[PDB]
DNA sequence: AAATATTTATTATCGA
DNA sequence: TCGATAATAAATATT
């Protein structure tokens, strides 16, 4: 019972390293973040767009190809082989 | 050829240098160019500086635009006390 | 008209 | 009072 004002930044690449295959999608993001804590909600476009723009400022992300496991838009999103050893932690 | 001039005063001067005084945001730059052309649109560096003046003041108001004026930007105007203050001492050193 | 990602754009924090 | 990192709204491009 307290205020979580800190978890808007590192919730993006988290689902990469918390997982085992390191390429979970927005579906896995949603279901796992929901399964984690009992207050946050996906029924708000505000917080959704907030977490959406949290990915553009820092210049370390990149787009990586994927086949028809859900690809109609195009490639998935992950990190760069350079800013690697700073996101496992 | 950028100006060493007060940027809030730059916005207010652009304001008084018009009749409608409520032009769109995407034209604001052009007007400053009309005075002192230096900057290039590709340079994304010094934008936050002008932003600091645009957002942080106490003589402007924020009012939502009309749905037909659907572009990127809003309209701003001055304050009567700010008007009568700037009308006297606007261009000193 | 509802919800993915390259640019734009208020509140406020730091630093000079 | 002029500049550099973060944290937040509302309107284009993309599927």
């Amino acid at each position: 019972a307290q205020k979580p004002p800190y978890s808007y930044v590192a919730l993006i690449a988290m689902a990469i390293r918390e997982s085992a295959e390191k390429r979970l999608t927005l579906s896995g993001i949603y279901q796992y973040i929901i399964a984690k804590f009992p207050f946050y909600e996906k029924n708000k476009k505000g917080w959704q767009n907030s977490i959406r723009h949290n990915l553009s400022l820092n210049e370390c992300f990149i787009k990586v190809p994927r086949e028809g496991g859900g690809e109609r838009k195009g490639n998935y999103w992950t990190l760069d082989p350079a800013c690697e050893d700073m996101f496992e932690k």
